[PDB]
């Protein structure tokens, strides 16, 4: 409790590929490259030599595999996932000393998700049974964990923005962040959902309403790159965003993610870029707390970079962008979430991330959308 140094540093990627651990499924164990995501529900991986991949889940090798004799097609915006359901024992190598019986979606056909010349097989669902696929009676894997071992229901993820990080299974680790933890309520238990309740861009509130900054809903997703914001609440982002940069001339396709801006090697212009401070539901009535991000953060690198703040129609998803600047603990005992400034984050000598608190708002429970 407070270390786990087996677990420090057992997260890699690339930039605006996803975070992947390493996981084992089978017996005799069958190692694989997993994408970390609070954004999903579901454990599947490849199952066929799809050109893609690396290596895949071969069920014939595994003598402890369980066929639930169901299948399981999810599709999305871009393209899809189809998989037949099973279990088997699934284990962390570089988590906690365990075994566990968990379901696998044994992914057969797949059109637009494994990425050409990516090291991940497959991806983990940390988010709730709620949103699983098919339905919500297929135990997602955290649960499967939390429910046959002494496993503590807890995780904490350290992006580090070669890419790495740190996913601690169980607890917390202290050298990862510095300062305090500071905890925002989780809405309902499906996504990660919390709950905006002010925003500004470097020091100046949008004075929009609350409400605007969770339409449909505001999630922590590690499986998306961007930080997304509503439609409404993006317009007005980028407007104070283009207005506190005007030194600098960038074309219009840009902030629509159209297009990239390149500079030359270390001329990148950070100082000329606001800090985006969000303001997040404390466990106090009335009482927040604010975290605050750099263009380090919502500037990722492809020196060209694209602006990783864009427009959706599914609500506020904090991705990576938000996940790199910050130690964030998934206390699903405890219905909450914890943000503190990350030992790892990209910052120079003039600005830092942060969280600081507390402040009083007022209103908080008019921000949830219904
Ligand atoms: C199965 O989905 C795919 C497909 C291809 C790549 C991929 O890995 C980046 C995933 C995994 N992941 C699922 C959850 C997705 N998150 C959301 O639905 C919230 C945003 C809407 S507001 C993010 C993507």
């Amino acid at each position: 409790r407070g270390s786990f140094v087996e677990m420090v540093d057992n997260l890699r990627g690339k930039s605006g590929q996803g975070y992947y651990v390493e996981m084992t499924v089978g017996s005799p164990p069958q190692t694989l490259n997993i994408l970390v995501d609070t954004g999903s529900s579901n454990f599947a991986v490849g199952a066929a030599p799809h050109p893609f991949l690396h290596r895949y889940y071969q069920r014939q090798l595994s003598s402890t595999y369980r066929d639930l004799r169901k299948g399981v097609y999810v599709p999305y915006t871009q393209g899809k996932w189809e998989g037949e359901l099973g279990t088997d024992l699934v284990s962390i190598p570089h988590g906690p000393n365990v075994t566990v019986r968990a379901n696998i979606a044994a992914i057969t056909e797949s059109d637009k998700f494994f990425i050409n010349g990516s090291n991940w097989e497959g991806i983990l669902g940390l988010a709730y049974a709620e949103i699983a696929r098919p339905d919500d009676s297929l135990e997602p894997f955290f649960d499967s964990l939390v429910k046959q071992t002494h496993v503590p229901n807890l995780f904490s993820l350290q992006l580090c923005g070669s890419v790495g990080g740190s996913m601690i299974i169980g607890g917390i680790d202290h050298s990862l962040y510095t300062g305090s933890l500071w905890y925002t309520p989780i809405r309902r238990e499906w996504y990660y959902e919390v709950i905006i309740v002010r925003v500004e861009i470097n020091g100046q509130d949008l004075k929009m309403d609350c409400k605007e900054y969770n339409y449909d809903k505001s999630i922590v997703d590690s499986g998306t790159t961007n930080l997304r914001l509503p439609k409404k609440v993006f317009e007005a982002a980028v407007k104070s965003i283009k207005a506190a940069s005007s030194t600098e001339k960038f074309p219009d396709g840009f902030w629509l993610g159209e297009q990239l801006v390149c500079w030359q090697a270390g001329t990148t212009p950070w100082n000329i870029f606001p800090v985006i401070s969000l303001y997040l539901m404390g466990e106090v009535t009335n009482q927040s707390f604010r975290i605050t991000i750099l263009p380090q953060q919502y500037l990722r690198p492809v020196d060209c970079y694209k602006f990783a703040i864009s427009q959706s129609s599914c609500g506020t998803v904090m991705g990576a962008v938000i996940m790199e600047g910050f130690y964030v603990v998934f206390d699903r005992a405890r219905k909450r979430i914890g943000f503190a400034v990350s030992a790892c984050h990209v910052h120079d000598e003039f600005r830092t991330a942060a969280v600081e608190g507390p402040f009083v708002t007022l209103d908080m429970e008019d921000c949830g959308y219904n």
